[PDB]
């Protein structure tokens, strides 16, 4: 059987440790690869994977995990496999990202963003090979959050002996270019911005899947993609058009499952960019947008205004944070204040694609411009390819730049530290560039400290010091739906963002109305 989802654009690669988009995710780590441990489907509940089981020491500091044996790698052209997963192939895929000895941590560029904006480096001070089945992480100091980072689609589990192999022919940038897996589908074939081909891997270690082909057809256009959608010419698609909602609730092909997200769409302020560094400026910009014109009109309401960067459905959430109001005057009066009365100009970066927490960048940001022109401030809307985007945003060339997230592991430290960090900000995706130590001295305590209710405490005061600051501009916290054909069976919707095929089935027959 065949299943034939309608994504939303073109991965960036297929190496998940290179690259931070849920694009590239759902073509990668997901169908081709494992991570040591895994969230049940539809939660955050943490699941035995590649480590059948771990034990963790009682200072915090030490994570010894006993492997699955019997795990077989994929092949493919260039690789065939002579043993098993096993504690190298650990290794190497930690080792590359953190160390600047091992020969492929530059290869590809080694821009491992996850990795780096969070402070993984700093944190694992050693990975040990106990024997061939069993590895032990050493941590510098306890972190919450690090049995959840393990799940994460940065921490796929890459292979060594295929490493080897690349490295001594001579082509290790193979190993990113034609990935090799342990998971439920190997990539067939990709035509860069047409289609992607996987099919099951017979040798899997899990449940098969019960589909043995699996294509993405790349389909920018949202809707186009429901057209295709209607005609069964794909079964699944993502981030369907706001407007369309209203129909599809009524449209008998599909089955239209919907859940607040758990995530959030901003605006970034490039605070290393004049006169991006002055806080009035920041919080005029701020009051002079109206989010709940912007979720009327972009969200045509599936959304929520936002105050605080994670969403009312992530605990730690604070209630007590003051909205900056809507105020165009005193937005202009703020400028004036900054010694700006004349206001400026300014570049407003939009992505091309849709995602979870932005329906319609180009759209929003043509709201956020008519709203900042009425205080002066004049913005030049710009766009990029996708993955264009985000690399240059990582290197700082915004002025202000729209932004995202959807959550990875159902923590606050994957919010506020992962985007908003020093870490993040010199080699992560924190694109505002802002490192403020009031703010690092309640997120860098919160991932150690074990106490919940202490946890919950230091996230909202964080909540509390960066609205503060206003180092972005948070707009939304968006209502995910997720269309998908009656036809189709055991589709279950992710929370954290990613779309899953190793579950589904497809029904006997059709509907061809
Ligand atoms: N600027 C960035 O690096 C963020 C891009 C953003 N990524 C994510 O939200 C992560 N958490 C991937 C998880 C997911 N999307 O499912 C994106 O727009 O994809
Ligand atoms: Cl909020």
């Amino acid at each position: 059987k065949t299943l034939v989802y309608c994504s939303e654009g073109s991965p960036e690669g297929f190496n998940p440790q290179l690259f931070t988009s849920g694009t590239t995710y759902d073509a990668s780590s997901v169908p081709i690869y494992n991570r040591l441990v895994e969230f049940k489907i539809g939660t955050t509940e943490i699941e035995p994977s590649l480590a059948e089981r771990w034990e963790v020491s009682e200072d915090g500091k030490t994570y010894t995990f006993y492997l699955r044996k019997g795990v077989k790698w994929q092949d493919n052209k260039d690789f065939k496999p002579t043993r098993d997963f096993n504690a190298d192939d650990v290794i190497y895929s930690f080792m590359r990202q953190k160390d600047d000895k091992n020969p492929y941590h530059k290869v590809s560029g080694g821009s491992y963003e996850y990795f780096q904006g969070m402070g993984m480096g700093d944190l694992i001070t050693n990975v040990v090979k106990v024997d061939d089945n069993t590895v032990r992480f050493e941590l510098t100091r306890p972190e919450s959050p690090f049995l959840a980072d393990l799940a994460m689609d940065f921490a796929s589990i890459l292979s060594a002996e295929y490493a080897d192999n690349m490295l001594k022919a001579g082509t290790p940038e193979k190993v990113d270019l034609n990935p090799i897996g342990t998971g439920p589908f190997q990539l067939q074939q990709y035509q860069k911005d047409s289609r992607i081909l996987y099919k099951a891997f017979p040798g899997f270690w899990g449940t098969k899947p019960k589909i043995d082909r699996l294509v993405f057809s790349i389909t920018p256009d949202a809707s186009v993609r429901y057209a295709k959608l209607q005609k069964n010419e794909c079964q699944i698609m993502p981030y369907p058009n706001p407007a369309d909602i209203a129909r599809m609730k009524e449209d008998k092909t599909i089955n239209l499952m919907e859940q607040p997200g758990l995530n959030v769409g901003y605006l970034s302020f490039n605070i290393e960019k004049k006169p991006l560094d002055n806080l009035k400026v920041r919080q005029a910009l701020t009051m002079a947008v109206n989010k709940d014109a912007i979720i009327d009109a972009v969200y045509q309401g599936a959304g929520q205004a936002a105050k605080n960067l994670i969403p009312p459905t992530m605990w730690g959430y604070n209630d007590d944070v003051k909205d900056y109001a809507y105020d165009p005057a005193k937005a202009k009066e703020l400028l004036k204040e900054a010694g700006l009365p004349d206001g400026f100009s300014i570049d407003l970066w939009a992505m091309p694609v849709q995602r979870p927490y932005n329906p319609n960048a180009r759209r929003m940001a043509e709201m956020i411009q008519s709203d900042w022109a009425k205080i002066g401030v004049k913005a030049k809307i710009v766009t990029y390819e996708w993955g264009e985007y985000l690399k240059r945003a990582k290197d700082g060339e915004h002025e202000t730049v729209m932004m995202g997230w959807t959550g990875d592991n159902g923590d606050p430290d994957n919010f506020f530290a992962t985007l908003f960090s020093c870490d993040a900000a010199k080699q992560g995706s924190n694109y505002s560039k802002w490192c403020y130590k009031p703010f690092e001295d309640l997120i860098q305590p919160a991932r150690a400290e074990a106490d919940h209710d202490k946890r919950v405490a230091l996230y909202k005061q964080a909540q509390v010091v960066m609205n503060e600051q206003a180092p972005a501009l948070i707009i939304a916290h968006s209502t995910v739906y997720e269309p998908v054909r009656k036809e189709v069976k055991g589709y279950v919707v992710d929370p954290l963002g990613k779309h899953h095929f190793d579950n589904v089935s497809l029904d006997a027959g059709e509907n061809l109305y």
